[PDB]
């Protein structure tokens, strides 16, 4: 998988990525000098969770293509554009690593928070690391970093053992934290990037991000390894707490710079804790409409509000037992049959639980359509498109385009288990179904 | 419904009949001067047996056309052929009532019984009405028959009043077993039928049918009244009865000639009990051989010899339980996932208690087919054609031009309640399947 | 004149319908036991009235075929939806009795009311017959139908002529209101009807239209007999008003369950008051939106305060002289030619007055639109397309894809022949052409 | 190299697979948690006997995408479907190892054998290795299987040092049968796989396959280690050997699970032998088939003792001269000059040595068949099918609804430019244009 998002002569620069899960786009940045296979750990947690993992490799590592141009920050946020441009993500979130905190902050400080929801900074280069006269907060001088670079340029290789020993803090964590054979992988990630490119980033890592920390108008989370060698955390998140102080900030107590991995219960529980409460105001919203176009098909009346109670008390998170549901829904006299089969579909969607039982019969009855040959063979033409889609606003659009019986006919080949497409493209049928009937 | 069997003049020769219920054709042959629907009582009875009822009006009488040529017996049963033909029955039954049982006789000595299972003679006009020097066995001489025509030609429908006065025996069963309204209709009926026709018809009465007698081989069922006045019982069925000894005789006491109405209930009796026994003979023989078809997708083992047996068990009638057998078909080691879905498809179409319960899981899932999108769009074409389909063989072959992955898709469709075909077709779509798959 | 509607086996289901007079289309649908020929005293007032009656008759009962399948609501709005979808009828009016009641409601709230400008419903089912614990107001428990379904399968013919007897009151409006003829031929046409559609039409009195009412979004007409037998008023009608307030609500006093012939006189009066008045809403209710359209083109000052006088004093029905009107529309100042044309237009087909006198010249030569060979192309290309249209928001979709030029080209076709289209498709050209030139 | 065989939201699932050699296709599916260069000791062995050696990497592993979605062997069969039907393989055979060998199981069992020669099953999973009450020749319980899977998600690196310690047997081979630079590569393999792979992975182990075994009707293969630590030789291969008595049992004595490196020569020696060993019976059994069917159309004589003498020797493998032959062929006295274009037309298909030979002349004035435009005309609708056919038994059914004269035109079709079709199919027709005279 590969998104072009440079030219470089008779090449092209393309980024290896990732998508995997469905839910809340989670974007994740890895640092130097490993690639995105180093967020292993979160992306585990984070599909438990129920969001959607996106991640890709930096130009000059991992699988991505290695040039020998733009190895700057702008050109970096400029990638992450392209990147989130071409997969076309609304509400998604920017999580960076090491030098990967680089690239969340220039984007959203050049290019707007019309696609972030929140961001996380995961041992931050914030604010600054280049140590002069205008900012004794740095963490070193020039001689320090020109030091890396000649040092990369005379043996590559040799360098990276003696960087993952500062990386991971072996001297306390391995064999404990993080194995030896974990080690080596993240040796043979680095040796595997570019040479170019390994020697050019660590002129990046002194580049200056103060300008681009009031910028930050989402919700944000500074994070950090107290116990961290590369880069010191009363140099990057102590005053980066200041800049932005309405930011979540959480330390991780003797964890090194590599604390995606050594320290991944520590930081996974800060992430999860973060997200759940910054993506809930976005996620109740979007409830309250599904909820809305369910409602207009329900006549007005006492039903109408106890129906409406039955939703909210399952879409908060609140136990139900399903047989109550169903029976009530059932035994409904103003309620049509069509409508019946809707809020019958819809309560199997909204709760985990399914007992491990059978199936229901009014809603399939209801969901039939007739049984016109024509109109059921308009409903497979919708199947393959809604197999094919991701996002809510992109299943709504495509099942707008036909008919109200296939629609129902095809919320009967779902229902009947005879397909199976994500929970954000099926409420995309229901509330295209909805709007139909009107 | 209409269907050509001749040709008179710029007008053509169309006989209205009607075909209704699924199950063993069988055909009801009214007689003089009635119409098809004379036989609403037997088709009720006939429907609830699960048989498939076919009633046709003879030319010149009901709602069939009035031509004033052909109006002979072996015209009649060549009538009677080209409705058969162009149904395609095969196996059926023919009951013939008063002239009917004439054409039932007619047809049997001439076009054979390739697609006769059984007959019927209901106040049959067997052997010979005339009597003449070589029949003194016979009912009247030439003279009375002569009346009759002169009786109608007079006056047809003044001929009417007095013919259903010996026809029902209104001084016997009026208010009793016969409504006057009732007796109105067959007014109606009569009055509605072609005037060339009724006086036309007499004339066929005494036709001699001694030769076609012997070339019955099919299981025959000769029924009579004994308060017959039309046809006396003495001159017809005894001499009858003693002409084709095999058939089986029943005589309903104290009936009159239209026993269609008036005992009913003796007549549904008898005539179901007679199709129950010489039907029952192929009933068991299609059986087992859905059995057959059924068998090979089983791998040879004592799960073979066990399926078998709750075949067998279901196929008789007696009393089993869906849930024992639907979880011992789950909780199968040897067998396949689609085979679980073929035999629990079966288990459902031949045990009429569904217990007004849910549907069941592990055939959903194997029924889907992979959820492929062209796989499953070729089930539903093969679903309108299906519906349009009546018989055993029929279905069959039709479903039998499909992948096996659409018959699979296709018994999905039939069994999650998206379609409703008829039992005979059912079968032809599980016999289809397990053809395939070999 | 046939229309096929379903398929039974070898037979087909056709459904006998007729098609008189020319207008507004009104839908009469008989109730059990008689025909589409039981409205002989409504149709022909309908007739002179000048609308255009459509009856047809229900499977099972009059001239139509008699299948023993598909005896339920869905099925018989089903074949009333084919109907109406093969007539394509346009504005129509939905009129029920008895059964027939309940066949309007089910497609209103199945299939919408696309079609449909008014419903009504003489002698309704609705909303419950049965009388349960969930719904006190039903007339009769189960037990009572279920004894009507055995009467009639005892004897047929002899249950109707005990039926007739409430169906009318024969013993209060016999050589009265009804005469004895009158009777004969309605148990005539009940005896020519389906032996199995008459057993099976009584398990469907009792069917739950309560889920069917809210659904109702027209002009509502509900009408009842006070000595209504058949169907208890206190059951029915007094129960309906309280589902659907906004239905105009007339009791007949002393009127039996079969009004449609003793009390003809009261229910004409009363049918064709509310057709008079529910289409005169229409009527105005598109003459002020297409007041506004046209005023939106003419320019501000005393003359669009003028024009729309003149409107207003047309579309309210004050006498006006065409020759005057158009004379001082052609001296109009400031009114570019165009325009002059679109009130012209609006003009001839708004006043029924046109003295029969000849046409204009002014208007054709402004209804010219330049004169452009290919947007006069596009105004013969669109006059076809616009018969096949229906809706007064259909025919402005069509006319929208054109050009400004083409449709006053278009225009003129119309005013040259008109019409072909609908005065209420003529409209939608006219709302489209003022719309575009904004 | 790759192969599109799924779809994961913005992303394509692609397969990396190689294809080197040319002959019988063997496709190699290698196992848990390797790739296809596993096989390199493999591999250089068929590619020295003759064959073609098709490898690839399952999905999550190796070079090939690494989706989160879709790991059970319902998935991986219709993956390697994808790999077979895009490469359009035909008697291929399907050697499986560890995982691979359930990949060959599901496939026989699903996609049928259409396309496959012969089985093989190198360490396999068979049947059951779930320990439950059902089943106690399990290995162990699920417990088990979930403290790996915990495992895993813990140190998915850490856990493969420990996990080729028991596949190899390192403790008794390391230095002896696999060197250490061995082991170090594995390790790098399996790290280069998927981390959501190796985590799901195990999880399919204890997949029942029971219901798979049955459906392997052709020749098998069953070996596996003695020395075993992975899978235990007693829960797997012998009660594996009970079920498939039929298949060829060979146990390694003192060999681990990869056996296929430690023990390579003892694998490479008996999988040569067995293929070299079952192609050759089913080479042979259509040799004899097509024998039979060509010496039932000779009369019995002296000829058809020395036709099948010439054609055994050929059968057999001895040098013959194709001249000689076709010499003696033409100068025959009993055979009709029909019958000698047909015994020209096998003598080219069963000599790898053709002599030298442009073609010959008598054959071809043998199967022109008439010269009738019609004749010629009906055999290229042939030719165009049984290059779409691909079985003996398709290319048999297709050719024997053709006349004799056109089956003789299409060998002739088939004789001048073959081909196209392919050997296989050309016996089809030759076995259909024999039994066809008769």
């Amino acid at each position: 998988p590969f998104i072009t998002v440079g030219q470089e002569n008779s090449t092209s620069i393309d980024l290896y990525y990732e998508d995997h899960g469905t839910g809340v786009p989670v974007v994740l940045i890895h640092g130097f000098p490993l690639s995105g296979h180093s967020w292993e750990r979160q992306s585990a947690a984070l599909l438990d969770a129920g969001y959607r993992v996106i991640t890709y490799d930096r130009r000059g590592f991992g699988q991505s293509s290695q040039p020998t141009t733009g190895y700057d920050y702008d050109t970096f946020a400029a990638d992450l554009n392209t990147v989130l441009e071409t997969l076309d993500l609304q509400d998604a979130v920017l999580v960076g690593f090491s030098m990967g905190t680089g690239e969340v902050a220039r984007y959203v400080s050049s290019y707007g928070t019309a696609r972030i929801a929140a961001v996380a900074f995961l041992a931050s280069l914030e604010p600054f690391l280049l140590k002069t006269d205008d900012n004794p907060d740095g963490a070193a001088p020039q001689e320090f970093f020109d030091g890396i670079v000649a040092a990369v340029k005379a043996d590559r290789y040799a360098f990276y053992t003696g960087f993952f020993n500062d990386f991971y803090n072996l001297d306390e964590n391995l064999g404990t934290r993080i194995s030896e054979e974990a080690v080596r992988n993240s040796w043979n990630t680095a040796a595997s990037g570019g040479f170019f490119a390994a020697a050019a980033a660590p002129t990046t890592w002194y580049t200056d991000f103060r300008a681009d920390i009031p910028r930050i108008d989402v919700p944000a989370l500074i994070l950090h390894g107290t116990g961290d060698r590369t880069l010191p955390i009363e140099n990057t998140a102590r005053v980066f707490h200041k800049a932005l102080p309405s930011a979540e900030y959480v330390e991780v107590e003797g964890a090194p710079h590599g604390l995606l991995w050594t320290h991944a219960e520590e930081v996974n529980t800060a992430l999860l804790a973060f997200l759940a409460k910054a993506l809930e105001a976005q996620k109740q919203k979007l409830l309250t409409e599904v909820e809305t176009y369910v409602l207009s098909i329900i006549p007005s009346g006492p039903l109408k509000a106890e129906i409406a109670q039955r939703l909210e008390d399952v879409f908060a998170g609140k136990n139900t037992d399903l047989e109550v549901l169903m029976e009530w829904l059932k035994t409904r006299p103003i309620l049509s049959p069509l409508t019946k089969g809707i809020l019958g579909f819809v309560f199997t969607l909204t709760v985990p639980s399914e007992r491990g039982l059978q199936r229901r019969r009014f809603v399939q009855n209801a969901l039939n359509g007739n049984g016109d040959p024509n109109n059921m063979d308009k409903a497979v033409k919708l199947y393959r498109k809604l197999k094919r889609e991701i996002t809510f606003h992109g299943a709504k659009e495509i099942s707008l385009s036909y008919s109200a019986g296939a629609l129902a006919s095809c919320m009967g080949l779902i229902y009947n288990r005879m397909g199976a497409v994500t929970t954000e493209v099926a409420f995309g049928l229901v509330c295209a179904t909805c709007e139909q009937i009107a």
